[PDB]
């Protein structure tokens, strides 16, 4: 039953996503414990962090300076972290948040960031925000790793149908109607005609985020 | 074709199992790196007592070479001096390997349960002096549950063994640490899919090595 397949895929998706959240929150707590620049570098420049996220950086409220874990990239004349969506989202939320999809400053690629505020341990005053960049391509690939029927794919949307992750990276950050036709989420399994063929499409909410995972399966193989 | 099919099932479980074990390894390595960077007691306490660490492992402890003292992330565990971490298997394994390693199954000091531990040595950043070892306790029951959750075939189960057939994780906990011959009646690993008779009924059995360990995932599939 498709509902059972997509319900199982949402469980996995949550684990994938919650794993990234847990690591991001761990690094952020250790940083809050002692936000000395050298301790921040040590915390974010370990293999675990460099292998989980595309890039990690701490932007400072005081002066728009930043500490990050890729020496190859230093921000140009231009770049002020304080103007970036991950910065503001974490500051506004005052706790760990994941951004909507947006275009990365350097590459233009569509991504999301796990973002956390950093508060002064003593005062409680906002010092800045940390971003943990997440690859949507890798995300799509992960939630598509174990598939049961080998005739379709898994995707992730926000509640308004904005694509978070699709196997084809060209859909990331775009409305899901670009590959489903329909623009609003119909959670219940239903038939969608694509290219003249019938597919069963079904969604399941992702615990902890305002995302759904969706499934698109060729019916003649699906059943 | 049926042999190829079962082959693909154990391979799939092997891949997922490797991803999970490497993930836990990476987390232990990270923490060990942060501790090594600054092993002051309060910094160690701060590093190992976070939710990420308490949720990934059963228990985490840093035992010291100097006096056999320790810092662990379980506030209700306060072993007295008859618990010397320096004589424990995980401690010696970490010291011997000089890097991250996973133990063979052994009996836990407190519970007597058979578990394994991720183990890492810690060295003085400046002088290279050996300071002690950290253990990261892994539930074998939870491993058996993990590799059996995704089950494509009708009836049967999944298990883990070392290269010489020592059981790492079986759905039935009493087999943990035991030779696999106790539930397979074979003592040597035959990687290729092959028929095994167990209590009169035939089963398909097959193995796939786990990347990063000399472990194999095994499947026992009823041939109804
Ligand atoms: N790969 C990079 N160097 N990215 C730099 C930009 C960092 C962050 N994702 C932003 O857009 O603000
Ligand atoms: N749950 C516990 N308090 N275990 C204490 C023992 C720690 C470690 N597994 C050992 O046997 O040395």
């Amino acid at each position: 039953s498709v509902d059972e397949i997509v319900d199982g895929v949402s469980k996995t998706t949550a684990e994938v996503i919650n794993g990234r959240k847990s690591i991001a929150q761990y690094a952020t707590s250790l940083i809050e414990s002692n936000p000395e620049p050298d301790n921040v570098r040590t915390i974010i420049s370990q293999p675990l962090i460099k292998n989980t996220f595309l890039l990690v950086g701490f932007g400072l409220e005081k002066d728009g300076s930043n500490i990050n874990n890729d020496p190859s990239w230093n921000p140009g004349p231009t770049w002020d972290p304080r103007v970036r969506p991950w910065y503001k989202d974490a500051k506004n939320a005052g706790k760990l948040v994941i951004t909507a999809p947006y275009a990365d400053s350097a590459s233009g690629e569509i991504l999301v960031s796990v973002a956390t505020p950093v508060k002064d341990s003593a005062t409680g005053q906002f010092l800045g925000s940390i971003f943990y960049d997440v690859s949507l391509a890798e995300l799509a690939e992960l939630v598509n790793e174990v598939k049961l029927f080998d005739a379709g794919y898994v995707f992730i949307v926000s509640e308004d149908g904005t694509t978070i992750a699709h196997p084809k990276k060209e859909f990331n950050g775009k409305p899901m109607s670009e590959f489903l036709g329909e623009s609003k989420i119909n959670v219940d399994t239903h038939q969608v005609i694509i290219n003249g063929k019938p597919y069963a499409v079904s969604f399941s909410d992702v615990e902890g985020e305002d995302w759904y995972v969706g499934v698109v399966i060729d019916e003649e193989i699906a059943y």
